[PDB]
């Protein structure tokens, strides 16, 4: 394995495995050390750590766009989501293959397609839709048996609207897992365009329920405003993340503003109080070393990451990164979030990517983000 650089502050390095086996593409590393990219007709599942040698996978679909697959634990697992069809599919073992499989049909509108999906893996997969509607879906029993179903739906349909336009507030930018609470019960945060943020409390025996929901626009544009008038009227969400692993107290958001030309993006740190259905604005970062033009195609929504919210252990700093398609921003911050002597940041850098570069896919684990891309490979990347 190459390091491709090593600075003072972070570093690349390109994993041993090369993407030969590769002839648009799917995108996901886990942390089973497992990484994952569908054409329309294959799936090719690898170790992106094996050191030097192929062994892919190599899963076959049929005989639209490519489908979003995620893996699921064993009783390994897959599911194979269909954007457009409105069709689930989930495996139980992958190695129980043929080519020579559990069925959901989703019950979609004509209009709506899948735009994001996470796996919440005690209670269950979480669809979101183009329409803002957000379903629940179950791979077991409570005693669990291997068996789908739509056990729920959490958030309906966006009004069959009136206009031409959609309305983009009640588009669904982040859905992120929160802590296990018991029994197949486990959090999840799902957060709009619009700012809207809500904690919902999943179940598999149970009903699911929302169990706080704020919305953080106004009192955003607030604070941004003065320095920003050009803020309102562009304000816009594009992902949200926990900065804790195991409370639901605390939030990193990235959100975007515009003047004519250019559009800059800033995250704010958002800390929610569940008991006054309340929450309060800790800071607020703009990324300095990134900016895009407005006539530019935007839809390829930035990625935020935090990899020690994935981590037991909470680490004094905590490094952020944010995966637009160009680059890929870093940044620290402190995870303290006490407000008397409050240490502010100190750094920031980019690493922009060469223009040939199509990134297929990433993950992160709690040390570092990954990268697929297409005729490169694997990348790790790191800030200290």
């Amino acid at each position: 394995t190459k390091i491709l650089t090593e600075t003072e502050k972070y570093s690349v390095t390109k994993l041993s495995t090369d993407l030969s086996f590769l002839p648009f593409e799917g995108l996901v590393d886990t942390a089973l050390q497992k990484a994952l990219v569908n054409d329309l007709d294959h799936i090719y599942i690898w170790n992106y750590n094996s050191i030097q040698k192929d062994t892919p996978i190599c899963k076959i679909s049929l005989h639209s766009s490519p489908p979003i697959c995620l893996f699921t634990s064993s009783i390994n697992g897959i599911c194979i989501i269909n954007k457009k069809n409105s069709q689930f599919l989930y495996f139980e073992d992958i190695s129980t293959i043929n080519n020579l499989a559990h069925v959901l049909d989703l019950k979609l509108k004509d209009n709506e397609n899948i735009t994001s999906t996470i796996n919440c893996e005690p209670s269950g997969i979480i669809i979101a839709t183009s329409l803002g509607r957000v379903l629940f879906i179950t791979i077991k029993d409570s005693t669990g048996k291997p068996k789908l179903e739509l056990k729920q739906q959490l958030i309906k349909p966006q009004n069959s609207f009136f206009f031409r336009n959609l309305d983009s507030s009640k588009e669904i930018i982040s859905l992120k897992k929160g802590p296990i609470v018991g029994k197949g019960e486990r959090l999840l945060y799902i957060t709009t365009r619009g700012g809207s943020l809500q904690i919902w409390q999943l179940s598999i025996n149970s009903k699911s329920f929302k169990r706080l929901e704020i919305n953080i626009y106004e009192h955003v544009l607030d604070s941004l405003q003065d320095l920003y008038p050009f803020a309102h009227g562009t304000l816009a969400f594009l992902d949200s993340h926990p900065i804790y692993s195991d409370t639901s107290s605390a939030h990193l958001t990235l959100a975007s503003i515009s003047n004519g030309n250019e559009i800059y993006y800033l995250m704010i740190t958002v800390i929610l109080d569940e008991k006054t259905n309340s929450f309060q604005i800790f800071s607020i970062y703009k990324l300095n070393t990134y900016f895009t033009k407005s006539t530019v195609d935007l839809n390829h929504k930035p990625q935020l990451f935090i990899p020690n919210a994935l981590d037991s252990i909470v680490s004094p700093t905590l490094s952020v990164y944010v995966l637009f398609n160009n680059a890929v921003v870093m940044t620290q911050i402190s995870s303290k979030l006490d407000s008397s002597f409050p240490l502010r940041r100190k750094w920031e850098d980019i690493i922009r990517f060469n223009k040939d570069v199509e990134i297929i896919g990433s993950g992160y684990s709690t040390d570092s983000i990954y990268v697929i891309c297409k005729d490169m490979g694997v990348l790790k990347i790191a800030s200290h």
